């Protein structure tokens, strides 16, 4: 029963992996970014921000926040396309599809694939596999995955067929022997480019290139239309082609290479060019692999359409010193490189950065050690890209942020290009905890890859994520209810984890010391009172206590491994967890716990949480479709739970201020209240609910961690995963 609401990002700004960038060829200013997990966007030139474009994405078809492709239309630039889903394997149920759009992305219709999407998938850097004819835009190919093969629309996108006559699908699958089920997927076509003069407005363009990844057969021409493909003569072997960029002033074709798919490795490959008019092929490389010392591959292929002799490309990957781009203004001829050895370990530098606006960008890490300097120019670097109405700008993806220049020419005349962070309104990260204490900050945030922040303010961009300890991913955090400067934090560091501790609510913290087995962060607990810690680390055989504040730990005989661990909120004696349908309680400070509740808890449920200013008051969300599901309460301290009858579906749960006049804290729920999936608040116990979102703001797979405000009324922080930490006011 829908209650009106605003909902916003906490500002951090990208945190996320861009692999795709993509600039409408007649339209300036209009430009797109494809994420893995995160949905699109488009840019507001207005508002100098990104425009989210699928949070109507919602719980049952979650897998289409993955962006595999995405293709804007020169000859009408309200047209925009987009191929999503996010695994091959068993981690996304469904296929994927081809979304259409006539509104530059407001609104889509959607026409179901027969195979998956790999838009988080191992080689999800190449591209564009969406390509639409530049002469009769009716017309749309899309290269698969898996040996589907090439796959076409002659209807806007409406219907989609296999090309009978496009019969190599790929051989190339990272690692085919794989037990895990991720790196083993067959890569397919990875890319389509037209020749913009094989056709004329209205008539269907003849020629046409397309991708593969197949060492022994990486590129194929079409000159009838695509009605018959054959492989290109005279190509290159033994490498995967990432980008083709086909410029049609001088009539040859731009292909970047590398030894694996990506986006986390290559380790050798070249740069070539095709001349089509005589069929020629010349190895264009700044450093080709037969030279000895080679050691990445190339993307980030980008030609200048305002001047199409400069051409750039990327080096796929380096992660040592930096990554490395290189600009040619003669067709390939000559390059020069972004940066260059002056003396072991120091460089010089054709750029400048300033991270002003996206502070946290140095990681922390102020005193880099040469040859490293802080922040990076990138990594992860697949998609670099020229305005193709602008000589001066170019934008590229990291697995982190997007950079931008506005004064690329400078580099042409000896001098520096400046870059800058540019994704404001870009919101990627996923929220693995979040925590609204009753004083001090909002909100602190608990994140994949950039660690989390305290949010002082959250309309600004925190300084820095949480250092002393610096956890890529921080996995759990916790406040001690009754003196809430004193908090803990466990995460992941250094391929394993570890505790962070503070006292004084995250101006400074310290690194604890672990317990064994530990290889990742896991959860966390901390008393009312801040007296003793309960972690449940990653790898480690048993759950610990400390009474020392992390500096040493005694392990808990009873609970398993990995349990889940909350504090009571008042009583700083009572700790509970919960373990596949067993609940367990202890009474003395988290020494020891024994098991109360065995049976009407579902298997599946693993969250829960108690309530503050009500002892032994507790929530439980959780289930499945095929056991049971539902929200659940203890009102004893878990000694038992009572199901309540006004939920169907229940998978997070937490409180925030009471109504004005009533007589216990808000409950908001991620779940489904009367036939209807979403995010529901109750303010009268879990007596009835009202929806707080809404069908255009769903995010997916998002609620693995919520909170509600004890001092905001109507405020739920909501997690997501690769939509960022939302937060939503009551309007
Ligand atoms: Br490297
Ligand atoms: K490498």
């Amino acid at each position: 029963p829908s209650e009106n609401y605003t909902w916003k990002n906490v500002r951090i700004d990208g945190g996320g992996f861009v692999p795709g960038i993509i600039f409408n060829q007649k339209e300036a200013d209009l430009i797109y970014a494809r994420t893995d997990i995160g949905g699109a966007y488009r840019w507001n030139s207005a508002t100098s921000s990104w425009i989210p474009l699928l949070d109507w994405v919602g719980w049952d078809n979650w897998g289409w926040n993955g962006v595999m492709s995405l293709a804007t239309d020169a000859a009408d630039p309200n047209r925009v396309y987009a191929a999503v889903g996010m695994y091959t394997n068993t981690w996304d149920p469904n296929n994927g599809a081809i979304l259409r759009s006539t509104d530059r992305g407001n609104t889509w219709q959607a026409t179901p694939l027969p195979f998956k999407v790999g838009g988080n998938m191992p080689g999800r850097g190449m591209g564009e596999r969406l390509a639409i004819d530049p002469n009769r835009n009716s017309i749309i190919y899309y290269g698969a995955e898996g040996g589907n093969g090439l796959w076409r629309s002659t209807d806007y996108g409406a219907t989609w067929a296999k090309v009978s006559s496009f019969t190599n699908g790929g051989n190339y699958a990272q690692d085919p022997n794989d037990p895990n089920d991720y790196l083993n997927k067959i890569q397919g076509v990875v890319w389509v480019t037209f020749d913009p003069a094989s056709g004329s407005a209205g008539n269907t363009s003849q020629v046409i290139y397309v991708g593969v990844a197949d060492t022994q057969n990486a590129i194929y021409r079409s000159t009838d239309g695509g009605t018959t493909w054959s492989r290109l003569a005279g190509q290159p072997t033994g490498f995967l082609p990432h980008k083709g960029v086909y410029d049609a002033v001088n009539g040859v074709l731009y292909i970047a290479y590398s030894d694996t798919g990506g986006p986390y490795d290559g380790a050798k490959g070249d740069v070539w060019k095709f001349t089509a008019s005589s069929g020629t092929w010349t190895n264009i490389s700044p450093i080709p692999s037969s030279s000895s010392d080679l050691y990445f591959g190339y993307s980030g292929l980008t030609i200048d359409r305002k001047n199409p002799n400069t051409l750039m490309v990327a080096s796929q990957i380096a992660w040592w010193p930096d990554a490395v781009f290189f600009r040619s203004t003669n067709g390939g001829a000559s390059w020069t490189r972004i940066w260059d050895w002056t003396s072991y370990p120091s460089r010089s530098f054709r750029y400048t950065m300033d991270i002003t606006e996206v502070p946290w960008l140095n990681f922390g890490n102020s005193n880099p050690v040469a040859p490293e300097v802080s922040p990076k120019l990138g990594w992860m670097n697949e998609s670099v890209e020229i305005d193709p109405h602008n000589s001066n700008r170019l934008m590229y993806g990291t697995g982190a942020t997007i950079y931008a220049t506005e004064n690329l020419t400078s580099w042409d005349s000896g001098g520096q290009i400046l870059l800058k962070p540019m994704v404001k309104g870009l919101e990627e990260t996923a929220v693995l905890d979040v925590v609204s204490p009753p004083v001090g900050a909002p909100v602190y945030s608990a994140l994949g890859a950039i660690g989390g922040f305290r949010h002082d303010d959250l309309t600004k961009v925190p300084t820095s994520m949480y250092t002393t300890p610096n956890f890529s991913s921080t996995t759990s955090i916790d406040f001690a209810e009754l003196q809430p400067a004193t908090m803990v934090r466990v995460g992941n560091l250094d391929s394993g984890g570890g505790i962070g501790v503070t006292t004084n609510a995250g101006g400074s913290w310290w690194q604890g010391q672990n317990p064994p087995g530990v290889t990742s962060g896991g959860n966390v607990a901390l008393a009312a009172d801040g007296g003793a810690i309960v972690w449940a680390p990653g790898g480690s055989t048993n759950v610990y206590l400390s009474t020392t504040f992390g500096s040493t730990w005694t392990a808990i005989s009873a609970l398993p491994a990995g349990a889940v661990i909350e504090a009571d909120r008042v009583n700083p004696n009572k700790f509970y967890a919960l373990a596949n349908g067993t609940f367990y309680v202890s009474t003395n400070k988290g020494a020891s716990f024994s098991a109360t509740v065995t049976a009407g808890i579902p298997a599946a449920a693993r969250k829960f949480k108690a309530v503050y200013g009500r002892e032994g008051d507790i929530w439980l969300a959780g289930g499945s479709s095929t056991t049971t599901y539902g929200l659940w309460r203890s009102t004893n301290s878990g000694a038992s739970f009572t199901k309540l009858a006004s939920v169907q579906e229940a998978d997070n749960v937490t409180f925030g201020k009471a109504a004005t006049g009533a007589t216990y804290p808000a409950i908001y729920i991620i779940g489904k209240v009367d036939n209807v999936r979403g995010v529901f608040r109750s303010t009268n116990e879990g007596a009835s609910w009202v929806r707080i979102n809404d069908d255009q703001r769903q995010y997916g797979n998002f609620g693995e961690a919520i909170s509600g405000d004890p001092r905001i009324y109507g405020r739920l922080y909501l997690g997501t995963n690769g939509r960022g930490l939302l937060y939503g006011d009551s309007a």
